[PDB]
């Protein structure tokens, strides 16, 4: 019966920059879903932790910085100790940074390729390994952008991170797809978060975005509930390697 | 909770051609989410019929060639007279015709685009009618191919209709996605059913297909049902215009 | 030496819709590079023909209607009669029907994909068999759009028939470049012609599309004469089956 | 008259990693065009240094890791000093490591990735502040690969970098069309050179990706002479931010 497919019940996620917006949306989503969470944060994510213990579930709340890969072994280590194993990875933690492209400083290139694609390969890596250990497959969701599809402007690392994630994630699942390991991408589209503050406080700009957007609303961090859910289970088997957008029709406009 | 989000109790669904292969799956898979089934097939399709109904749900089969658009709306209206609405649409009825392109015959264009873009764009339009007149927003699930994204050989016509399928997903979208009906695609791979029946039937072009999937095996129509529910349900409500592929990673290798 | 290679002296190509626009463009750009031109019009291209005489190159221009395919082998049964051999064809004969997709009529999904698709489908064959006959192999070079990558609004039809030849032109280079035939295509972003005069003639969409091309102007038809070229010689022998978008960066943005 | 368009006489052409295959070809391609050429290569370009002064092109030959960023600036400068000017940036300069996605070193990782994308980048904005400079426009050829548009296997830093040069191509026309810039791509398929001397060795291999092949043959440096010259030239003037593929039919098939 393929509602039996979603349900997470017994499964662990790991999801990284889950305190707030998107990652704390994934997070509870899957949480609802039956997952117990293991938090990989810069802070003690206390809403999340809140949202989540209140489901019945479990929350292992590590925290970390994501860009060091040298540690990346040790999250995984406590989370299997916790649980026993691990078996969704959610590579969300990311930064941008804005800049003249002909300005653009070496500091706002290397701290979002270190944090935004190097650390989501070498995580992906890390819990891979495990997944192979465990010999019950794994899922592995990946964080793109409209930025994967499209140039943007002043932000040339997160433009290149971005692209370079949809395109790992398509080589992650050509060698894993073989062990039952599922590797996809989530794009969300023009959301409003954090992000997207600068933007949504000048109502001329924000209101150029809104009008190209079919859906005629920005996304919320509930909106990839779902999406993240279905990635990260049974019911997603045959989809490998591939990016959805979640964008309410911005790339179909 | 998001688990009821994937729940399609109280939904109906048209699916066009659903007597065998993938449109069976799709049946099968929203039936078992919870909606009754209104079916469009040139046969009746006994086997969907008998599954749908030992679930519990119920089947309205209405025998129709979809190439005729003139006849879209009294279908239309058969589904809504015996359910009351109708929520979700799903354009799967679908010919191929191979044949040397330099050979290429103008019935073997005509018959394939007829059924393959024009009556999908027509029944779609029915159909997002029905969904504004009703006021609670519709799903619409069109079938896209890997030739919408490569070309293949012998198929000029195929690869022309699922190439304007995923584009025509997108302007769907974009015209009504403000109603709260989403437009989207599936783009099955390599899957066994009778259209590639021939091919699995030769091991040396099996194997070197099966080899440059990176899951290592076919599709099959129970792959489907996860991503049709899906596409079906609130869960996808910021997913428009969008084709996501379930091909066991063939786009990525 | 890499410049003889861009030079078509010698060449006869078929432009089909050259009267005016991005067509005449093209065919005064591929007569300036030592092409013969074979024109297939509606209306005589009265100034094309003196464009193309001044620089000493012949021109046979033949009246038809594009979408009759009946009439294909007639037309390039003319062109060999007078020139001996067609070696280059642009398939550029295209028409746009504006419509909401919730009222768009039979008619106006009929006429475009019949001109826009199913005739350069049949013309490609068409001239195939004349490459195949002459054994010298040939270039086809289609017309696609932004709306092959876009869904856009109003267009159903428009960006079927533009997005099913992206995926044909991808089909037709698998199945004929063992002929030595390349088949490619050029997508025009915002260009300054009869079809966008609604657009340019409104102000305010003007500038709201003018302020995301990132060139800064809209494109004219001399801006297909070095694309076009390129890809009717053989400075670009091992680009077969893609779609090159000349849109002062339309995609990019 | 259109010819004089892909006339580069007068021009001045850096090109990172250009003493052996495709970097030879394109340099002296460029050169064969009319352009004088600056080198940047580990090693001295013996054999292209003869083949580009025997045109009778000028050849400054600059010795430096294009990995080191800080050392970007003083190349140009020195470019400027012996020819006025620089007209064309060609980033080439590239490696590949191979190593199974789940034992992937970090240095096969940092390696790949600080020549591939971040000195691409890089050296791109060390030059378009040189076109600036000079107000008189550029041009910047990036080099992509089939790994921009597939994953491939064992090769994850190779496909995250030029899915990246894909991405970042885009950002930099949107934001540089502005300065006369334009900021493209060529897409090799499968060529012979170094780069694939060990597919070729295997001879069954060696085959099957061949079969794959439309055109029937490896890609060779002097196929990407063509295109090289066309995006270097005023013929290509409104196509930006674009990677055209140079495949054979490779992304068709």
């Amino acid at each position: 019966m393929i509602l039996n497919s979603f349900d997470l019940q017994g499964k662990v996620a790991l999801i990284t920059g889950c305190d707030t917006g998107l990652g704390q949306g994934m997070a509870i989503g899957l949480a609802q879903a039956g997952c117990d969470i293991v938090g990989v944060n810069i802070v003690e994510p206390k809403d999340t932790i809140e949202k989540v213990t209140a489901l019945g579930r479990r929350f292992l709340s590590l925290t970390a910085d994501m860009s060091n890969v040298s540690g990346h072994a040790e999250l995984v280590e406590k989370a299997v100790a916790e649980f026993g194993h691990v078996d969704i990875l959610v590579n969300n933690a990311g930064i941008i940074r804005r800049e003249d492209a002909i300005e653009f400083s070496e500091k706002n290139w290397d701290d979002v390729m270190n944090l935004n694609i190097k650390s989501v390969f070498f995580m992906s890596q890390t819990v891979a390994r495990q997944f192979i250990k465990q010999g019950k497959g794994g899922k592995i969701i990946n964080i793109a952008s409209m930025l994967s599809f499209q140039g943007g402007i002043r932000v040339p690392s997160y433009t290149a991170s971005k692209s370079a994630v949809m395109g790992v994630t398509r080589l992650m699942a050509n060698e894993w797809a073989k062990h039952g390991i599922n590797v996809n991408a989530i794009a969300p589209g023009y959301m409003a978060t954090n992000n997207t503050q600068q933007l949504r406080a000048d109502e001329e700009r924000s209101k150029e975005i809104l009008d190209r957007i079919p859906a005629g609303r920005w996304g919320l961090p509930q909106d990839l509930m779902g999406p993240s859910v279905f990635l990260a289970s049974s019911a997603s088997d045959y989809i490998n390697g591939y990016t959805i957008a979640v964008d309410g029709g911005w790339l179909a406009r």
